[PDB]
């Protein structure tokens, strides 16, 4: 099952929500941390708001974003970071990564209170274009930004 | 303004339509042929159908596809090849490219009868991931395939 992380944020034309669930199995193999080595799949759910200023229809998935995460256990002080990769599951596309929590050898990533940050950059960083003509053009992309959430990690689903 | 190319195809859980319009100014500069040097913008509209076998909800843009094209004037024999690149306009994301027709340097790309082929590969070729576990996984991706259109080019819209 999915566990929502905090409240979603609306900014820069997008609704940005965080969820975690049980480790998943992703193809192609060898990119994402193997399910066997993980305790959660962390997921960023990011879709266009109404009147998205970059032309994305409401509710469309926001593609080609560059997304990193920072996860901090505030009880122990442990911090880890990584990237969320684009992929598709039965409920649609998202950005995600399997993460070791209890299993992390370094330790300190167990049940407890957590702060999560997403660091997001616009699709142009990956070569995604935008029309700028009068007839069909759209507005400028957002500058790099972050969003912050707090949640209680209750253990690997 | 917008000119439909042949008839849409419905394969591999996607609707695959082709259109052309006037040349467009796109950012970032340099990725694509400058509108100055082009006569059309060639565009592929590819969205998920109902019950898409790869987890995309109905109507969602299909992202991370590799779309090569081959455009042949069957009257003159002129042939040119390229790739459509992902981008967004005020009505949503698509894959497109500016193309010189009357302005082409070798010539033979004027008004007349044309054959257009799209060579399409699945998102995994660009590293887009897919859940395969039982609870959240989706079906395998289509093998690379081609779609063919026949149309009359009447000049820049
Ligand atoms: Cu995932
Ligand atoms: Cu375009």
């Amino acid at each position: 099952g999915e566990v929502p992380i905090g409240d979603p944020k609306e900014l820069n034309g997008m609704e940005i929500a965080a969820v975690y669930l049980q480790p998943i199995e992703m193809e192609p193999r060898g990119i994402d941390l193997a399910a066997s080595l993980a305790d959660i799949h962390l997921q960023a759910d990011i879709h266009a708001l109404k009147n998205n200023p970059n032309g994305f229809p409401e509710g469309f998935w926001m593609p080609y974003l560059t997304i990193a995460y920072e996860l901090k256990n505030t009880d122990t002080g442990a911090i880890k970071r990584g990237t969320l990769m684009p992929m598709v599951a039965d409920d649609g596309p998202h950005y995600g990564a399997n993460i070791a929590m209890e299993k992390d050898k370094k330790g300190g990533f167990g049940v407890g209170n957590y702060e999560l940050t997403f660091y997001i950059s616009n699709p142009e960083k990956q070569g995604f274009g935008r029309h700028v003509d009068e007839e069909t053009g759209v507005g400028k992309w957002f500058e790099p930004f972050k969003v912050d959430y707090k949640f209680k990690y209750t253990g690997t689903p």
